[PDB]
């Protein structure tokens, strides 16, 4: 079962696990009332799998590539860590399937407060157009992970403050209509 959480108040070393004391876990169905969806997979079969075909079918998702984010072969590593975990926004969802390692998609609740989404081998994962997110490592430095889109990619983020987009506006109406 994915796990999420409620972060602590330090702002030190971004991949620990930084968990709210005491614990307040998140459910997917406190998830899905951010318009975030999620499906589990066996990531060994991510090749040929028909089970992820049937979620890139019904969500459109026509294109994939796979990224491996490790210091010694990622190309210019360093800026785009840190431009991951930037808090931003895209125009269009950010959908991440886990193959290989695990990492954090940090997520802005309705409040505005942060939730911390544990994300490993197998686990799937789409964040609307218009969230405020941010993703870093957890302290085993290392995923592998398919992109996937809805189309031929845009990758562009824009760093909060990105208040002005159709895609923020629309989620935040979108918002109005959740639990
Ligand atoms: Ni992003």
């Amino acid at each position: 079962m994915v796990q999420a959480w409620y972060m602590d108040e330090s702002t030190a070393d971004p991949r620990k696990p930084h968990r709210a004391q005491p614990d307040r876990p998140v459910s997917l169905e406190q998830l899905r009332t951010l318009g975030v969806l999620y499906w589990k997979l066996d990531a060994d079969k991510y090749e040929n799998d028909p089970e992820l075909e049937k979620i890139r079918k019904m969500r459109n998702y026509s294109w994939m590539d796979i990224i491996t984010i490790c210091k010694d072969t990622l190309p210019n590593y360093e800026e785009k860590i840190k431009m991951f975990f930037e808090e931003h926004l895209h125009l269009d969802e950010e959908i991440r399937y886990i193959l290989e390692g695990s990492g954090y998609f940090d997520v802005r609740d309705k409040e505005d407060k942060w939730i911390r989404i544990s994300m490993e081998k197998g686990d799937m994962i789409t964040l609307p157009a218009g969230i405020y997110h941010r993703f870093t490592l957890d302290e085993k430095n290392y995923v592998k992970a398919m992109r996937l889109f809805v189309g031929e990619p845009v990758w562009t983020p824009y760093n909060r403050p990105a208040d002005h987009f159709d895609a923020r506006v629309q989620y935040m109406s979108f918002l109005e209509g959740t639990a």
